[PDB]
């Protein structure tokens, strides 16, 4: 099983995409936890080319310390001599000359187009090699195949066959830090806010974030504006005025252009804007600005498991596998053969090239063409002719999460546009009960996307009792569907709806729960709604906390976190950070097992290694709590390192949402939209809404692949609503990474790693 | 003792902490050793980074001028620390930071409570005796109350202030804060402020804490 | 080293001494856990003749939970028979039976008798056993030799070789409870209180219960009043009544007599104080009372000692070694022939029979003698025709000590009968900078003995901040002495006015320091004033913390005791109360230790035994502290038991001193005013005191066998000063017994045990 006797390649090519770290990181120490050898191949295709002091054998301190880094420690050059057979045998000689027939990539698309032309040319290059005398023809029969591995880093997310890359979920971080600067402001001026970013063939980034930040116009080269555009950007900043909405936002990517060749720049449409409108205007230029900064949460995490998967599939794969791309669509890991996805990138350009050019959106991918349906539908309201007698409310339920906002926005605005009826009820089921409901419109959810926590209010009190309050309620307002954006209380409330139906007739009413909480402990979903923002939070105050011993000093921080006995927010912030042990209540320990975590942690404290971290879940252990581990650390650790606390409480909750929040909650909140529409037409029958099925009553979902409509009643089997979490959470297995990475010698033989797929056409 | 050259600072501005060590241990223990190492190399004058050990060690090294030639050399004090508690100076290099990082902190734990709910936060602050940090940070965050040790509160000032705190919560202020400087007193500690501030407000509004430990300290430096 | 292959009897007769239990299981734990055989032999010589089912073998939960229990559970008969051959053979027949060659008697005077007769006859018995033909030649030359090792346990106190019984301590602390319900009221008629104690032909007990008691008079059969004593006793009662003294107090042995054989009764003496006087006289009279209650403190760790030391005894002995009675001189163990110690009993029995009888008092032992010169020295104030131009001051320093006010009447009595002018200071060092020195007299101190704590202030602060205070007064009252008592600020503080002699003339004045802590932690002493008291709170509440769970539940209690950094407290309590870990800062330990304990408990918690008992001393461990110990144990102990949790705080300081208190407070007080007018006699020169050397500064010791004189510059190098304790304790090697007895497997070859001495004429 293992992959002893064997040598693993790492190198990184192309922009510094931030996360790039992560990847080499859990490239390197799961090759050399199963026995690999980890050659680190400094400046990516140079380094591979010359060779000689460019690879380097890697050992588990190599990489120490570089997970929370931007950039990528091992460096990335443009090598021209790659493009060539000349440099191109050089660099399979050198990688003979190691016995690397193992090579992860990570890079962008010209990265992996270059993996994979030489992985198609390493038989003619040891060839071509033996024939010149370099290698004899035994040590070429062995090596005889290359094995190619390939993970996409780059912010520019052009790689066709994959949906989310390393660098994409940092670089909208650097995006939206930029404009919550303008956005959290107090608006003072009539201005315009034209940002250009650095897309200059892909317009991905420049979507997400006209998505996350709500802009009023957007450039791409994916979809060029129509003839006549400048008057119809002018006019709708117009009306924005005449709204009194004292901000617009442009998006402008560096390869916008028109729908002929010509490119828009940022200068046109700021002087556009100037002369026709009269705004304040100017033009923020990111440039390098988005590759920098540290990478966010879902980076480190991603990049982490993705290395880590990149060198089990690098170990599994024999002389018949293709090179593979190591990829995760939706939640769930992937292989896509190497070969397909240039080919698909292929098709993209050509098709950007005056082919197909209107169809080539469509190939992008399908989430970047609902991504802009969905960016258009929610900027402007364009007039619903469509009626419907449909009516639905919208409530917030539990403790307040990042992101709540932005899924009532789009619920509102979708709502809307399909012609329904659209309440919000404030303090949840509460005002449900004290019949608190208020008809919305379209402006009214104006600038929700970046604000944190909840504007309507939140309560965690369940239906059941005030449930004669609130079918009440539901009679008087004629409440034909009903949205539930929160956590566990949610879902819990919405299930003694359902339950409750038998006796009411008035609450056989379609239901639909986002789970939004920071703990992820709902049902139906592998994350919900902020609790990326909460992770991204707590990583923040660990990083903090981790760099204040200065590099003399030898200290280990017990950090505890929030999340209820639900330990995912724990135990995915330990990957972020790097902590040794996440204690969470889903992995029960014991006295021995803090034995050996403190012990493993002195002797690694010895070592050139001087900051530990330990996190803490509040409810993972009945008596060893935060102050139990700080006894035991200082004392065991006497003479080696000192101890230290800090009970991050509510600085994991109170932010804004992260960008993957916001456009994550803007997407369910249309998906929900979408589904409640649908359900609400199928069970319109006698002139009345009778949802009494428990198809009707659904969590919105994203697990593994897809979005996923999960019926309440189902989801009861498999929730502990003792500790109000589910019984089989999906992370469990990213406790063996944690693990790995920290050194501790755990047989992962329960991991799974995604298998080979073929691209989605 | 490691001669120095201009690019081995190179990129040392925005690096926080001290690239160089940094140790609390006063000079007079180690002094025959001290006084050793300048003479070996050489050492005219001595440039001491620090905090308020670093004008305590320097006021050792003067007042044993007259035992040792060695240490009559020109000293200087840069006040560097969190507390800002060096005497000779306004602000010690550094300060300004732990209070930016402070009132983010603040800022994050203030914003969390949302609409309706009606929070006060104890806040815990470092800075040791001195209370500036608590002080400037409860004016940039607009706490209620700082509690330091140079302004002495006993129980009478505590009831003051949560009847204070809770007249206000019954407007329409729902986030009350209060900071504590860790040091401010030997008894009503935020676990005593905590539970003054939940029972007195029972029926107006919830209570919570927050100790800003090391999170205010490891930093890079504010501009 | 071990005894395996040989089998231990033990065995109890006579008198239900309290504290056998604590003996009977010292001796089957010990004699199991070096790998011997027990037998538990029932009713004593009883069963021993019987013998059959009266002599069962013992595992290590037979004696459980008995320390604390009163009596014997061996249970102890009057036999007829052991007297006889014909039943002594049976009795060796019996022993023989069973293989038991080692033979543990625990008994009063004619109990050992009895054993010495026995070993004395056990080859003549053997060789008429195996003539008769109830053991074969071969059988009977193995068992050749019995090996007996004697426990004197009697309240008695008769066995004239030894100083102290098991069941003595116990026996008086029944007297002072009832004692002490008499003294500690308001006292409001004129009354006469007449005890008659249990002593039919020693007055041992009546002795150490009027010195402790500070009776009126004593009737005692050791010492008959002279004629006339009807007389000289109603006189003194009269006088008594003219001082102002409410309550008289006579200890009237049952034995009691005159110079000839008529026996004096208490009935006599309250009809006689009747007529004379009038006071209400009532006669108490104990009977069995002696023999009940619960075993003291000292009784248990007594008996918990000589056990052990009696198996050790019994097991290093080779044929040639005589029976042997293991007991304690002093604090020293040591071992005494039996024959030598019935022959002392015989001449004082003989003596006592009107043939030496003036002088048989002496051979009771020099300590019986001493006792009663103390008491009458103490009870009626004797003319002081001598007098003397010294005068002396006494300190009370640190923390209140039960037994300070004993110690401080002694030394006013004791200093006013030598001719001294003897000041009292209130406050310590604090009054004597201050000046408040008020000259005292014999009755100033009347009715100090069973008052707790200090009537003369105490305080912790050292002397030298005050030192030009110190001298000034001491100058000003003319203060040629200095005597201390108090903890470890009372040794220090002394310290440092011998230091200061070098700067000040007046500071060379004749000091000594009395030992008066709870904490045992002053250099110089095994045993501090008022440390048994506090041993004796301690286990009261121990025992009544470990019933609470009434064998139903079972359940561990972490208690936690003072003393500071000295553990010696804690581990005493721990013997007396058999805990089964006492942590102290003394012997270090950590988490593996606790793993290892904490295992031991969850292991014993499974057997029969139901409550558990750890001690934790207040400052033995920085982290490890009663909470991390009570969620160590109640999260490891899940399932199998409960913990809970006693912080013993001010409930062992401030109970008035225990009988062992008082009267070894009244002897050393005594002793150090004896020590200080001889060395201040031995210093005057010159027309006035110049105390300038070493030896003129010294803590009155009890170190190993008798009191000694320890300099205080002597005990400064074995003084931790940081931690207020010296820094080699007799008291360590107590630990192994605990341990030991906890079911611990520690080699123990460390401890030491008294070897073979002869008797002391
Ligand atoms: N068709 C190709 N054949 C061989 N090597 C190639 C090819 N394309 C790119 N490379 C090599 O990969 C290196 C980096 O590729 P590229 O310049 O396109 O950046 P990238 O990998 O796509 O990252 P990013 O887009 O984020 O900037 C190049 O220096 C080149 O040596
Ligand atoms: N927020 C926006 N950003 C960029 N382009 C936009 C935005 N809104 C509208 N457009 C573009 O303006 C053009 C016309 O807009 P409009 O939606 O009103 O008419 P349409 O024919 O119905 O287009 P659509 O297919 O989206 O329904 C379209 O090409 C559209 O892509
Ligand atoms: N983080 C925030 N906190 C508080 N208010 C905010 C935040 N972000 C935006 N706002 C407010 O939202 C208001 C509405 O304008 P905004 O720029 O945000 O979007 P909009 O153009 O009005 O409509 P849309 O939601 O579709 O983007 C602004 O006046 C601004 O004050
Ligand atoms: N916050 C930081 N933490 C760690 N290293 C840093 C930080 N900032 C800069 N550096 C490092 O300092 C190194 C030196 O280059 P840098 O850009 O910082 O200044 P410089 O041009 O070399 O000289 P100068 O100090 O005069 O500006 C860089 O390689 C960079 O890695
Ligand atoms: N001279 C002796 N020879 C043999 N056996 C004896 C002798 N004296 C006593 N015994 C035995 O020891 C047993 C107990 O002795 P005894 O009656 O004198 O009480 P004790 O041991 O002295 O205890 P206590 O004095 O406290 O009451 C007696 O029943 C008797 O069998
Ligand atoms: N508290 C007492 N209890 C019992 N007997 C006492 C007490 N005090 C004095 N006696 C006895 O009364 C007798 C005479 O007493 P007293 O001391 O006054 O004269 P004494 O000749 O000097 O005797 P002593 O040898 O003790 O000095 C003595 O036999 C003594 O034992
Ligand atoms: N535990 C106690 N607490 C408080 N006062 C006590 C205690 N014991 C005795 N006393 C008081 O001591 C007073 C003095 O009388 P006491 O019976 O005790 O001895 P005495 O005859 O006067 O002299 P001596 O000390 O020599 O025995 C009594 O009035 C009594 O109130
Ligand atoms: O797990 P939930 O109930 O869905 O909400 C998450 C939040 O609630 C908490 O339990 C804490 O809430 P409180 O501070 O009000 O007590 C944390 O887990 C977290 O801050
Ligand atoms: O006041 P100083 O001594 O100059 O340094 C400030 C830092 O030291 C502290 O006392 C805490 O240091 P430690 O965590 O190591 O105990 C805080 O006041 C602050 O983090
Ligand atoms: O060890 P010491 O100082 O001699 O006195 C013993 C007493 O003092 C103590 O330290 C406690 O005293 P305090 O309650 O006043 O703090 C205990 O060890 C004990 O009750
Ligand atoms: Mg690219
Ligand atoms: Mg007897």
């Amino acid at each position: 099983a293992s992959g002893a006797g064997k040598a693993i390649g790492v190198l990184t090519s192309g922009g510094d995409a931030q996360g790039m770290n992560a990847a080499v990181r859990a490239v390197t120490r799961m090759g050399i936890y199963v026995g690999a050898k980890v050659f680190l191949i400094y400046e990516g295709y140079e380094g591979l080319v010359e060779g000689g002091e460019n690879i380097k054998q890697a050992n588990w301190l190599s990489v120490s310390n570089i997970i929370q880094l931007g950039g990528t420690i091992i460096g990335s050059a443009r090598c021209k001599a790659f493009t060539t057979r000349e440099g191109r045998r050089a660099a399979a000689y050198n990688l003979v000359q190691h016995g690397i027939t193992n090579l992860c990539v990570i890079g962008g698309d010209g990265s992996l187009t270059g993996a994979n032309i030489f992985r198609s040319e390493w038989g003619s290059l040891l060839e071509e090699l033996v024939a010149e005398g370099k290698i004899s023809e035994t040590t070429a029969r062995t090596y005889s195949h290359l094995n190619i591995a390939g993970l996409v880093g780059s912010i520019d997310n052009d790689f066709c066959g994959t949906d989310m890359t390393i660098g994409t979920d940092s670089a909208l971080h650097r995006i939206m830090e930029v404009i919550d600067a303008i956005t959290t402001t107090a608006q003072s001026h009539q201005r315009t806010f034209v940002l250009e970013v650095m897309g200059r063939h892909c317009g991905y980034l420049a979507l997400v974030s006209a998505l996350a930040s709500g802009a009023d116009w957007l450039f791409i080269p994916e979809a060029p504006p129509e003839d006549g555009w400048e008057n119809f950007m002018c006019e709708r900043l117009g009306e924005t005025r005449s709204r009194g909405s004292r901000l617009n936002i442009i998006i402008i990517a560096e390869g916008a252009i028109d729908r002929n060749g010509k490119p828009i720049s940022s200068s046109y449409v700021k002087d556009l804007v100037v002369q026709r409108l009269g705004f304040d205007t100017r033009v923020t230029v990111l440039g390098h600005v988005q590759r920098g900064g540290t990478p966010s949460a879902f980076d480190r995490i991603l990049s982490s498991k993705m290395g880590m998967e990149a060198v089990m599939a690098l170990l599994e794969a024999t002389p018949d596998t293709p090179a593979c791309v190591v990829t995760l669509s939706g939640n769930q890991s992937v292989r896509l053969p190497l070969m397909e996805c240039v080919q698909m990138t292929k098709e993209v350009q050509k098709a950007m090239d005056d082919k197909r050019f209107d169809e080539a959106t469509q190939l992008r991918g399908g989430s970047f063409e609902n991504n802009w349906n969905i960016y258009k539908l929610l900027a402007h309201q364009k007039p619903p002719k469509e009626k419907s007698n449909f009516s639905l409310a919208i409530l917030n339920v539990g403790a307040p999460a990042a992101g709540m906002n932005a899924a009532v926005r789009s619920a509102v605005r979708t709502g809307i546009s399909h012609g329904h009826t659209v309440y919000v009820v404030h303090d949840g089921f509460e005002g449900l009960a004290k019949g608190q409901v208020q008809e919305v419109g379209w402006h009214d959810v104006a600038g929700w996307l970046g604000r944190g926590g909840s504007m309507l209010g939140t309560k965690r009190t369940l239906p059941k009792g005030q449930l004669e309050s609130i079918v009440e309620n539901i009679r008087i307002y004629g409440i034909h569907a009903l949205l539930v954006v929160g956590g566990f209380e949610a879902y819990e409330g919405v299930l003694q709806l359902v339950e409750a139906r038998g006796r009411y007739e008035e609450l056989c009413i379609v239901m639909c729960v986002i789970p939004a909480t920071i703990s992820n402990n709902v049902p139906g979903t592998d994350f919900s709604l902020g609790s990326d923002t909460a992770v991204n939070a707590a990583m923040e105050s660990c990083d903090r906390i981790k760099q204040s011993a200065s590099g003399t000093k030898r200290r280990v921080f017990i950090v505890e976190t929030m999340g209820g006995y639900c330990g995912y927010l724990a135990t995915v912030t330990g990957i972020a950070v790097g902590a040794d042990a996440a204690y969470v209540f889903e992995d029960p320990f014991n006295i021995h097992d803090l034995k050996v975590n403190v012990e493993h942690m002195t002797e690694k404290m010895k070592t050139d290694i001087q900051r530990g971290l330990v996190l803490r879940n509040e409810k993972c252990h009945d008596y060893y709590t935060t102050e139990f581990l700080y006894n035991l650390y200082s004392s065991e650790g006497k003479g080696v390192f000192d101890c230290r606390t800090n009970v991050l409480g509510h600085l994991q909750q109170g932010g804004a949402p992260t960008p993957f929040d916001r456009n994550y909650g803007t997407k369910l909140g249309v998906k929900a939209m979408l589904w409640l529409s649908e359900k609400l037409r199928e069970v319109y029958r006698k002139g009345r809404v009778f949802a009494n099925a428990p198809d009707s009553a659904c969590v919105i979902g994203l697990k593994k692949k897809a979005v996923a409509f999960s019926p309440v009643t189902e989801l009861k089997k498999d929730t502990d609503f003792e500790h109000r979490m589910p019984r089989e959470q999906w992370w469990l297995s990213l406790r063996l990474m944690l693990k790995m990475l920290a050194q501790y010698r755990i047989s992962m033989a329960a991991y799974v790693s995604g298998e080979l797929e073929h691209v989605t056409r």
